[PDB]
Parts: structure tokens; C-alpha cells; sequence
């Protein structure tokens, strides 16, 4: 299979990754902490100690399905990309919205996308378009937390995912 992985950030992660993993196309989805001042940052210092890091998704997609554009527009679907540092009522630097890319290729696609998505929207797009500095796994305790946690918070509207992008089923 050919794979690639972009890492985005739009609040808790716990929401976002049950998001991605449902979506077909997705080979995984691992929450971290990306482009912060610290490494090795746990959960703790991300929360109360500022160190910057933004609550991240690396998803892993199959390159043979899906798009980076594709990614990105199932990212839109789920994130308010016109709020700063916060996500509704999770406020902070950690849940900045952004997209962090390994291949500075991809800057393009991000900001073609960006440009796109805020043809639509009346307030100014504040999603991050930046390389990803740093990216930390987060505990196990926070992976598949939503699929081990069947109740526990999730900012995300989850069934956005079924719905299939332009040109496809």
C-alpha cells in the first residue's frame, strides 16, 4: 500500500481521531503534540504548563484512495478554522487549529485549500499552514479514547464522516 501522513490540529484530539478512523481511505490515526517549545511533553505539561504544542492527528492515509485534498476537506467538515486558540469552549494554544506538513510540497496544497475553504466563510481563516516542527504520541491512555470511552467528550459531529467528498460514493 502507498501511504503518506499529514498532521492536523483542531481541538481535543480524542474527537478528531475517532473522526479520522472511521473514514475509509484512513490507514491510522496516532494523537500527539505537535510544533511546541518542549520534548517529551505529557499530557499534563501540554495542558497547564504552556509549552506551546498544539493537540495534533498524525493520519496515516492510503495514497491510492484518498488525496491530501481530501484529507483536508473532511478536516473542514469538523474544525471552525475562524476561531483562535480554541475550539468552542476548549480555549488554548493546544487547541489551535492547523496543518503541519512533511514535505514542504504540500504548503500549496494547504494554502490552495485554505484559499478554497475561505471562499465560503465571511470571518478570516485562521488555521496554521507550517512544517511540522516536532510531534509527540500522546499516552496510550489517550488513544482510541472515544472507542474506549463510548461517552466521553467529543467536540466533533463524528457522522460528517459518512458522507462522501465530491466525486465519489
Amino acid at each position: 500500500m502507498n501511504t503518506r501522513t499529514i498532521y492536523l490540529a483542531g481541538g481535543c484530539f480524542w474527537g478528531l481521531e475517532a473522526y479520522f478512523q472511521r473514514i475509509d481511505g484512513v490507514v491510522d490515526a496516532v494523537s500527539g503534540y505537535a510544533n511546541g517549545n518542549t520534548k517529551n511533553p505529557s499530557y499534563e505539561d501540554v495542558s497547564y504548563r504552556h509549552t506551546g504544542h498544539a493537540e495534533t492527528v498524525k493520519v496515516t492515509y492510503d495514497a491510492d484512495k484518498l488525496s491530501l485534498d481530501d484529507i483536508l476537506q473532511y478536516f473542514f467538515r469538523v474544525v471552525d478554522p475562524t476561531s483562535l486558540n480554541k475550539q468552542g469552549n476548549d480555549t488554548g494554544t493546544q487547541y489551535r487549529s492547523g496543518v503541519y506538513y512533511t514535505d514542504p510540497a504540500e504548503k500549496a496544497v494547504i494554502a490552495a485549500a485554505l484559499k478554497r475553504e475561505q471562499q465560503k466563510y465571511q470571518l478570516p481563516l485562521v488555521v496554521e499552514n507550517e512544517p511540522l516542527k516536532n510531534f509527540y504520541d500522546a499516552e496510550e491512555y489517550h488513544q482510541d479514547y472515544l472507542i474506549k470511552n463510548p461517552n466521553g467528550y467529543c467536540h466533533i459531529d463524528i457522522r460528517k464522516a459518512d458522507e462522501p467528498l465530491p466525486g465519489k460514493t
